[PDB]
């Protein structure tokens, strides 16, 4: 029982775009994607829905524009291999307005401060909010994680 995309104002094709580092593919493909897709959600996926003949940036932007929410799978891997795309793009476009709930942050793995370049200002800003969902190491708290996550996807967008 998720959001019916057709009932929305914009012409959206996906409930969520999932941005992740290829190094985190096992958890994304065996945990994140099944729990969202077995619920009936439509997911725009890094490299799975990307179109040939376009740059990776254009493919990412296309997923974002066609998705109700965007999910970043934060981790040291994501910082090192994926975040630069967004730091560069956010420097010229207010794609996600500070205060809007269109962007969902999953802290899959804690990110040490030394691994964050000083020039990743937008990343430090987003994580200073402390509004991300932490993947719990304790198995008994993973039901809470999935419930929180599905709620973050289905919550009404900030006006």
């Amino acid at each position: 029982s998720n959001i019916p995309l057709e009932e929305l104002q914009r012409n959206l094709q996906f409930h969520a775009f999932i941005s992740y580092s290829g190094h985190d593919s096992f958890w994304v493909k065996n945990e994140l994607l099944p729990n969202l897709e077995k619920e009936g959600m439509q997911i725009c996926l890094h490299e799975r829905n990307f179109v040939p003949g376009k740059s990776i940036v254009e493919n990412i932007i296309t997923c974002i524009e066609k998705s109700y929410k965007s999910i970043f799978v934060l981790s040291p891997n994501f910082v090192q291999s994926e975040w630069c795309h967004y730091e560069l793009y956010f420097a010229h476009h207010n794609l996600f307005h500070e205060g809007s709930n269109s962007l969902i942050l999953i802290l899959l793995e804690p990110i040490p401060q030394y691994s964050i370049p000083s020039s990743y200002h937008k990343l430090k800003s987003l994580m200073a909010r402390r509004t991300y969902l932490e993947w719990p190491k304790e198995k008994s708290k993973r039901g809470l994680f999935w419930a929180n996550l599905r709620a973050a996807i289905n919550i009404k967008l900030t006006e």
